[PDB]
């Protein structure tokens, strides 16, 4: 069709992209995604969050947490994120996405530069002390099998664009500011 | 997150929705989708087309044309369309989507009013005379098994919002005008 990605970007005055937020359960991915969305919205930029929990109740309602289903979960989210980026949207994906090979495949779906991998670099011990949903304790007690960071591996990014949360008391707002500053400098916040 | 669908709609000055375009192969779904997108873009509205062929090369690259895979194809497209609508986008889905039960399930995913079913009411004989890709002839010759309208059923909508193409020489532009007029009157082209 005659309407191109650059036409949609011209309309929105921004560049479509994927902000891929990965990290252990409890590392603060969703909290960061919200803070970022709020901040970008106030600057007049259009974002949309694909959160692992949300998507697992709709598009991915058929997927379990077996390793193969985690890969399919990530794969589908990567493809949908690509569609949002093509629509000119700043798409924020917030999924544990534990496997390096699967996150890398999502990156390869996109043109160089359009995929910003954001690592919530928060150690297991801190996530487990947070344990907002009580999942780690259920996992430790064997009620949840194959839980990421306990009985299934989490593979951190080797070369991500942004690493967050390493240090203490860095607030979700300050972290979103760092992401927004990065996007602004890279030119994603204007056509 | 604090940013709501109504906030995104306020930013874009339009209402998110799904325009579900269904019909036989060759009925002119993609041609209509493009014309519509072009017309809405010129009015400053943001649309995005989910075309069956396109999506089958990415998100749905794992699906065949067996009946169960057509249902899954439609199901996933409905879920993605819902996400686009929630982002405030006018999402145009252009898929054969032959099964009534599966299109109806996509409709039920959305709030009343947010799903506009558009039937390309073009008889098999006309689609087959067009046969732009030579698919009908391959189907007739047994090279393609289970082809919609030949060896697999197409179930027309019983109560769609818009029916197009019934009559001769109605142009894609005139048809898009009818859809745009409908969207405009229903209030989808303003926040
Ligand atoms: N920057 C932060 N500093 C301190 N606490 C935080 C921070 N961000 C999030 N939290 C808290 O840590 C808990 C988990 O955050 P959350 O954003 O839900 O994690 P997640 O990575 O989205 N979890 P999951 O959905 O299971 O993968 C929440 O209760 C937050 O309040
Ligand atoms: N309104 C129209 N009037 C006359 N011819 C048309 C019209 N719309 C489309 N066509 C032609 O019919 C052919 C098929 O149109 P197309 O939009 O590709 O069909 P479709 O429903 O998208 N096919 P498919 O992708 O296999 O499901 C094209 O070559 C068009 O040129
Ligand atoms: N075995 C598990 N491992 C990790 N998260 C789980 C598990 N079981 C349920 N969950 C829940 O599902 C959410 C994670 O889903 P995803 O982000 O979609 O995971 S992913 O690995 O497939 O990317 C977590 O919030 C967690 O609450
Ligand atoms: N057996 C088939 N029936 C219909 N379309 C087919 C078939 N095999 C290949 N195709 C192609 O795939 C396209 C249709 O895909 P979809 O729109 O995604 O179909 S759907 O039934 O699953 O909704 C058509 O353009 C057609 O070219
Ligand atoms: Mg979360
Ligand atoms: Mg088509």
């Amino acid at each position: 069709c005659s309407v191109e990605k650059v036409d949609r970007q011209r309309l929105l005055d921004q560049k479509g992209c994927v902000i891929w937020v990965t990290g252990l359960s409890g590392s603060g991915k969703s909290t960061l995604a919200c803070a970022l969305n709020q901040m970008l919205y106030q600057k007049g930029k259009l974002c949309y969050i694909l959160d692992g929990d949300n998507v697992r109740h709709g598009l991915n309602r058929d997927l379990s947490f077996k390793a193969e289903d985690r890969a399919e979960n990530i794969r589908r989210v990567g493809e949908v994120a690509k569609l949002f980026a093509d629509a000119g949207i700043i798409c924020i994906a917030s999924l544990i996405s534990p496997y390096r090979t699967d996150r890398d495949a999502c990156r390869s779906l996109l043109p160089e530069g359009d995929f910003v991998e954001v690592f919530m670099d928060v150690p297991l011990s801190v996530c487990e002390a947070r344990d907002p949903k009580g999942l780690y304790k259920l996992a430790r007690a064997g009620k949840i099998k194959g839980f990421t960071g306990i009985d299934d591996p989490y593979e951190p990014p080797l070369n991500c664009e942004i690493s967050l949360g390493r240090e203490g008391g860095t607030s979700p707002i300050e972290m979103a500011e760092k992401v927004v500053g990065y996007l602004d400098n890279k030119g994603y916040l204007q056509a």
